[PDB]
């Protein structure tokens, strides 16, 4: 997002964040106490349903703001209380790269997953469709990209992780969410429906 910077002035009717109806983010130059900043949550635990303000706003919990859910207990890795810090923590479901049951190379999940559960971060560079076109004109052995939306693309060619091998389908069982993660947009992969162990993962490359 576009950070605001209006020294010695609050984030009022003249602040571009307030005008564009967006929260001020980590890199905005307003006070830490800016009323237009995201308040975080005060959940008991989990943070993986619409009852969590962070989850509802497509944001991971912030260790400096989400002080009660377990987001600040960053040293813990087992049966974690906040289920909305996985991208930050580098946690993912166990995945297997193997020949696809359809064709080429595929991804198989090794843990059962519920509808809308987080699977893995999809690593890569978020680039504009203009930079994606520029790259596609001029290359590597094999490139890995998908469309996030009408303006942005994720290129996993230079900075990807295993999940980049998950095949395309117009009837996918996975989807991507562009999420706010400690001031940065990062891509999360979630189950579209409940998936059982051993199932091949697919997502729609046209849009997610
Ligand atoms: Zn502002
Ligand atoms: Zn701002
Ligand atoms: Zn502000
Ligand atoms: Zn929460
Ligand atoms: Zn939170
Ligand atoms: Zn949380």
């Amino acid at each position: 997002y576009q950070p605001c910077d209006h020294p010695r002035q609050p984030c009022d009717s003249s602040c571009p964040c307030v005008i564009a109806q967006n929260f001020c983010e980590k890199f905005c130059q307003c006070s830490s106490e800016c009323q237009n900043r995201f308040p975080g949550c005060r959940c008991k635990a989990q943070c993986n349903t619409k009852q969590c303000p962070c989850y509802l706003a497509v944001r991971e919990c912030d260790p400096d703001l989400c002080l009660t859910c377990g987001a600040a207990d960053h040293w813990d890795s087992k049966n974690v209380s906040c289920k909305n810090c996985s991208i930050q923590r580098g946690s993912k479901k166990h995945l297997l790269l193997a020949p696809s049951d359809v064709a080429g190379w595929g991804i198989f999940i090794k843990d059962p997953v519920q509808k809308n559960e987080f699977i893995s971060e999809y690593c890569g560079e978020i680039i504009s469709q203009d930079e994606a076109d520029r790259r596609g004109k001029v290359k590597y052995m094999c490139s890995f990209l998908f469309n996030l939306n009408n303006d942005f693309v994720v290129d996993a060619t230079r900075k990807g992780n295993k999940i980049r091998f998950a095949n395309h389908s117009v009837n996918p069982n996975c989807y991507a969410k562009v999420m706010m993660v400690n001031g940065d947009h990062r891509i999360g992969i979630f189950a579209k429906r409940a998936i059982q162990t051993g199932e091949e993962l697919f997502f729609d490359y046209r849009y997610s």
